[PDB]
């Protein structure tokens, strides 16, 4: 039982952009702090970008001037912008809200695939 569903996801050539989106219950969502991750094959789920309920939004150096994240507060959903994409931002994309401490032990949505073909 997660409260979080994430879609958008897709093969583009690397150049190329998506637009991801995550629906989250207004319980896990509002007023909260709203974050994208990412997981490749083995590895753990790395935080890529973070939007605060009033709109304060954090990035990894190595998506900033690609990615944007925003956020729809009406309709509990976060998205995050993917433009000029890279064989190196392939792999699944999670959204979650972001809290103190570490981030295990979270319940997580299935997730929305995104390749960037070589």
């Amino acid at each position: 039982e997660v409260q979080l569903q994430e879609s958008g996801g897709g093969l583009v050539q690397a150049g190329g952009s998506l637009r991801l989106s995550c629906a989250a219950s207004g319980s896990i969502f509002s007023g909260n702090a709203m974050g994208w991750y990412r997981q490749a094959p083995g590895k753990q789920r790395e935080v890529v970008a973070v939007i605060s309920a009033g709109n304060s939004s954090n990035y990894v150096d190595s998506v900033k001037g690609r990615f944007t994240i925003s956020r729809d507060n009406a309709k509990n959903t976060v998205y995050l912008q993917m433009n000029s994409l890279k064989p190196e931002d392939t792999a699944v994309y999670y959204c979650n809200v972001v809290k103190r401490g570490p981030q295990w032990g979270m319940e997580w949505g299935k997730g929305t695939l995104v390749t960037v073909s070589s």
